[PDB]
């Protein structure tokens, strides 16, 4: 399977399963991708330098494994309990995307599974991702201002060019990660889990 | 020249009554040594505090270059404004002693200044070190509980094996200090400058836990 330049109809792939396909410059905006599963699929065209629009797509329980989602516009999604794995999503736009259930609780709760995924330069400004599976990702350069990952599990993460001040990390698990310029003086770390190797390393940053 | 088993009380010591001598197992209660010259004078197992008077001896402005106190009871001695370069206080008790103004510095054989003091194994509970310059000195194995240190600097010194329970860590300058093997109290790395100081495994673990890790 290999579409190009098409705008995808609301119910074209709903619930379906697709493998080793390619969608270049397609426009899944507004689509209904509940229960859809993409495997080995590519959504980013290099000769073209453009990716796919997923803005406002319904993605409740959607699934992405080993896909290339670079430059994916996930703005304003509905992505409750979705899972992303071994994917490339460098530069992808996540602002607006809701990973939270607002119905079966009288407040809110989150659900989301994004691992083994390259999130470099992804935009998570203001995103809510409390208590989710966010382990083993590359976060280099990702915008995270206003976000909150409180209680999530980010263990095994790369954070080389990453502003630890901009988002709420209280209660996350950061064991076994590349922490970059994390400075325990100016960054609430209440409840967070560290590995001894890092622990020492962080003292070193303080002159000790 | 030496003295043994003295018991002085309420006397005012003369400049040279003891200069450079060796004194043992003696008590002096409520004696003003103010201004005396105790250069090189050695005191062993002496007592300068009396539990019945609740009084100490005045050492203010005493000249104490190279002086030795060993195994003495200096509870609330007044050393204010003294000259104690190269002094030495080992295994002494010195609760409430007042060191404010006492220079531990050499300002002759240098362009500027340097320090020299050996105070170790000493109980310094509620001692007063406001503004004291104590750079690069042996200060190991003391009890510091309650000590006033506002404006002092211990920079470079070796405080290893110490006891700092009720101790205000933002008060003085502890850069480059050796603080290993010590009970560290309420020390919090977020609030205080620890550039160059040395901590051990155990200690370091405990300072993380404080933050919440």
């Amino acid at each position: 399977l290999a579409l190009v330049g098409e705008k995808i109809d609301r119910n074209r792939f709903t619930g379906e399963k697709i493998e080793n396909s390619t969608f270049f410059n397609c426009d899944f905006s507004g689509a209904d991708l509940s229960g859809t599963e993409f495997i080995g699929c590519q959504f980013y065209d290099r000769e073209s330098q453009k990716g796919c629009n997923f803005s406002r797509a319904m993605l409740k329980d959607a699934i992405f494994k080993s896909c290339d989602l670079s430059m994916a516009d996930f703005r304003n999604s509905s992505a409750l309990g979705i899972e992303i794995r071994h994917c490339r999503a460098q530069g992808a736009d996540f602002r607006g995307a809701s990973f939270m259930n607002m119905i079966t609780t009288r407040t809110w709760f989150c659900s989301a599974y994004i691992t083994n995924t390259n999130l470099s330069y992804a935009n998570f400004s203001k995103v809510v991702l409390e208590k989710c599976e966010l382990w083993e990702n590359r976060w280099i350069g990702a915008q995270v201002l206003g976000a909150t990952f409180s209680g999530s599990d980010l263990s095994g993460g790369e954070f080389s060019t990453f502003d630890w001040r901009a988002a709420n990390f209280t209660h996350c698990d950061l064991t076994n990660s590349e922490l970059g310029d994390l400075d325990i003086r100016g960054v609430d770390l209440q409840g967070v889990k560290l590995d001894n190797y890092q622990a020492s390393l962080l003292m070193e940053r303080l002159g000790i």
